[PDB]
C-alpha cells in the first residue's frame, strides 16, 4: 500500500519491484505547439506526484464550485498509493515535431521486421507512452484516466494495454510468477539491488552519445499472443523441453533448484532459455519487465490470452534485438506470435519538485 | 480470509463475501447427448473442489508421465486459494437441449427490449455460465482457463469478461468501493449477513415452482459500457443530481452520512436512486454482486470501461425486470449504454463431495 518516491536520478517502474498491476497508454501528439506541449509536460508532472502519493489532482475530486467539474475523476479516493509508479517515454515519432530531429538518440532504433511478426499498426508505435504499474487496477487506470484527461486537446490515446498479472521479478528474494504457459518468468533478471548490473546494461550514460538520455533507459513493448489451445495439448516433456526448465520447480534441466545456475549445453540447441541466455547474445542482457493479460475470447470458442513483454535496456541496439534475433529458432515460436510493437527513449528522473518530464530534452 | 466452501446448501459466490477480481465466462454447449453432459458436469464439479481449495486438477500440473500433457495448465501453482468461488449457471438456450424444455424455470425470464439497449448479439447469452471470484485474478483466470480446457469438444467459450472491485490488502473490508464514475457503489444493498432477506429476495423457494431450482438463484448479467469521457466533462452538481447522494460522502442528498436513509423527495425525479430504490418500485429489492471493467481503449481514443452488473435474485420478473423498468428516465443513462445482457438460473449447491453440479436438473 506504501508509495514508491516519485523523485529520483531514474524514473521510478523500471528497477522498483515489480507491482501486480499494468495500465499502459500510448499516446498521439495532436499540437504543433511546442510551448503548449511542454506546459503540458509540467501539469503532467505535478499530476503525477499527486497521484504516486495517493492524493487527487489539481484541486481535488469533490468540494469545488458545483458549476465545475471536478478536477480529479474521484475513482481513487479513499485508496492507498498501492505502490503506483508512472513512467513515461517518448517514441520515435515525437522527433517529427518540435524541431527535435537532430535529438533523437542513436540508440532509440526502429526494430527490423523478425520472421513471424504479425503487427498490427493501430496497437503498435505511439509518439509517446505512459506505464502505470499498481498493486491496485483502479489506481492504475485513476491515474491513466487523469492524464488523459489533462492532456484532452495536446494529446489523444493511440492504444492501451492492461496487464492483469505479472510476469516478471525484480526482486529475486521474492516468488517469482508464472506466465499463462504456467512456467515461473522472471528467474534471471537484472534485480532492483543490481546497482553495477542497472549502470552496465539498462541506463543510458552519457558517454554514449545523447546528453539529454543520461540515467534514462530505452523500452521495447511487444504485445504477444499465445497459442494456449496448442500449448495445451503439448505434453509435459515437450513443454519443459521449449523452456529448458523443469515446469514446477522451474529449474534448469538437470538441476534442483530454481536459481542453480543454467548448464546450457543439457538444454535442447533450440531451448528459449538456451537462445536467450546473455552467454549466446555476446553478454547482452535484458530488463524484462511485462505482465499477462486475456482481452475477451477469440471468437472460435477460446479464451484469448498472451503476454504484454516489456524491456528495458541501454541501448536497444545491444539488448533486445540481438536477443529477439537469436530467437528465430526459438522452439517457443511455435506457441507464441507477436502482433504489436513500440519503442520509446525514457528520460531520466524527474530530481526535484522544481524539474518536470522531459525537461532535459525541452 | 483464505478459502471459501465449496459444499452447502447454496453455491458460494451469490451470499459469501465478496472478492476482488472476477472472472465470468459464458459457454455454449456443443454436443446434443445428454450423458456426455453430464459426465462434464460431474467433471467439472471434481475439479471445482480441487481448485476452490487451491489444488490443481486431476493428477496435477507436474510429475506425471513426460508423455502425457498436465492435467492442469500451471499457472496458479504456488498462489493460495485466494478465496475462490465457482458459480454455474444455466441459460435458457439450455434447455432446448437434452430433452430439458418442460424443465425451463417460469423465473427464467427472457428479458424485454429496454430503451437504449445496443446489445452485441456476441458478447451476449451463453448456454452455461461460470462465475469465477477471487482476491487474485490469476487463480480466477486459471480456474475458467482449466474448465474450458476439460470441458473442450462439448462447450466453447462464448465471452469471456475480467473485473475488478477493491483490493483488500490495501482497503479496508468496510469501507463502500467506487465504481468508475467515482461514487461509492453498494452502500444499500443486500448483505450476505441477511439471511431473512435472502429468502425474501434471493433464493429460490419449493413452493415457487421449480423444485430442481430450491436454493438456487436467478442472475442477470448486464455488460454496462460507461462515456467516462463525457461524464468527466460534467460538473459536480450535475454528477450528484444525476444519483441523488455527493460524490465525496456517499450521503443522500439532504442527509451528513453514506448510511443515513435516503429522503427519496429531495432527489430530482430521474435521479437514479430514486428511480432504483424499492420503495420507487413495489419493494422490488436485488443482490448486486458487479464488478468494474475496463478492457482498454476503442477505436476512437475512449476508454472502454463500464461496469459489469450482476444481480441475484429469486425471480427476474420481479426483481431486476421492474427495477430496470422505472430506470427508462433514469438521469444516468446519458452517461451509460448496456451492451451485453445474458440470464442465467443459478442451481442449488453442491451439498456434499458425492454431489455434482445440476443434479438436481439432470437427476
Ligand atoms: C510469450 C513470450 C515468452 C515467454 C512465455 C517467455 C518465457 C520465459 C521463461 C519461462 C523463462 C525462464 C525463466 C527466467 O529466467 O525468466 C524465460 C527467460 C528469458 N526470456 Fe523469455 N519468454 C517470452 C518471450 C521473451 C522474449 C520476447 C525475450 C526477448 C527478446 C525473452 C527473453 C528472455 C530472457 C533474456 C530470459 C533469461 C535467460 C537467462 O538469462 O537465463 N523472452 N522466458
Ligand atoms: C453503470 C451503471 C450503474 C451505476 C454506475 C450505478 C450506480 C449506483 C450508485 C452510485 C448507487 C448508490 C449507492 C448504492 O446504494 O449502491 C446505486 C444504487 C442502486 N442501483 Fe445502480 N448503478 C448502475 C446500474 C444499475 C442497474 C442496471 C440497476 C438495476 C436494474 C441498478 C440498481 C440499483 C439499486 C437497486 C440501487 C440501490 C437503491 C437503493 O435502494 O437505495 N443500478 N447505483
Amino acid at each position: 500500500g506504501s508509495a514508491v518516491p516519485f523523485h529520483g536520478a531514474h524514473q521510478a517502474g523500471i528497477a522498483t519491484p515489480v507491482q501486480d498491476r499494468l495500465h499502459f497508454a500510448a499516446f498521439d501528439v495532436t499540437t504543433e505547439d511546442r510551448a503548449a506541449f511542454v506546459a503540458l509536460l509540467k501539469e503532467w508532472t505535478a499530476a503525477a506526484r499527486r497521484l504516486t502519493a495517493g492524493h487527487a489532482v489539481g484541486e481535488g475530486a469533490y468540494g469545488g464550485l458545483p458549476e465545475a467539474p471536478p478536477d480529479d475523476t474521484g475513482e481513487a479516493l479513499g485508496l492507498k498509493p498501492s505502490r503506483l509508479t508512472l513512467t513515461i517515454g517518448f517514441g520515435p515519432s515525437l522527433f517529427t515535431r518540435f524541431g527535435l530531429a537532430d535529438l533523437r538518440p542513436e540508440a532509440l532504433a526502429d526494430l527490423p521486421k523478425f520472421p513471424g511478426d504479425n503487427l498490427d499498426r493501430a496497437r503498435s508505435g505511439g509518439d509517446l507512452c505512459v506505464q502505470a504499474c499498481a498493486d491496485d487496477p483502479q489506481v492504475a487506470v485513476h491515474a491513466i484516466r487523469n492524464l488523459a484527461r489533462i492532456g484532452f486537446g495536446k494529446v489523444v490515446v493511440r492504444w492501451s494495454q492492461l496487464g492483469f498479472g505479472k510476469t516478471s521479478s525484480t526482486t529475486p528474494d521474492k516468488q517469482t510468477p508464472r506466465n499463462l504457459l504456467g512456467f515461473k518468468d522472471g528467474t534471471r533478471n537484472i534485480a532492483g539491488t543490481e546497482k553495477d548490473r542497472l549502470d552496465r546494461f539498462v541506463w543510458a550514460a552519457e558517454k554514449d552519445g545523447t546528453p539529454w538520455m543520461t540515467g534514462g533507459s530505452y523500452l521495447v513493448a511487444r504485445r504477444i499472443r499465445m497459442h494456449i489451445e496448442t500449448w495445451d495439448r503439448a505434453s509435459l516433456q515437450e513443454q519443459e523441453d521449449v523452456f529448458g526448465r523443469d515446469k514446477g520447480e522451474g529449474a534448469p534441466v538437470g538441476k534442483a533448484k530454481e536459481r542453480d545456475e543454467p548448464f546450457l549445453k543439457a538444454m535442447k540447441p533450440d531451448a528459449h532459455v538456451r537462445l536467450a541466455h546473455p552467454d549466446s547474445n555476446g553478454g547482452a542482457t535484458l530488463l524484462r519487465r511485462g505482465y499477462s493479460f486475456t482481452d475477451g475470447t477469440d471468437g472460435l470458442g477460446r479464451l484469448d490470452a498472451g503476454l504484454f513483454f516489456l524491456a528495458y535496456q541501454r541501448d536497444i541496439r545491444t539488448g533486445f534485438v540481438p536477443v529477439q534475433r537469436n530467437l528465430a529458432t526459438d522452439a517457443l515460436n511455435e506457441f507464441i506470435q507477436h502482433v504489436g510493437s513500440a519503442v520509446f527513449a525514457v528520460p531520466p528522473g524527474v530530481r526535484d519538485a522544481d524539474d518536470w518530464w522531459g525537461s532535459t530534452l525541452f
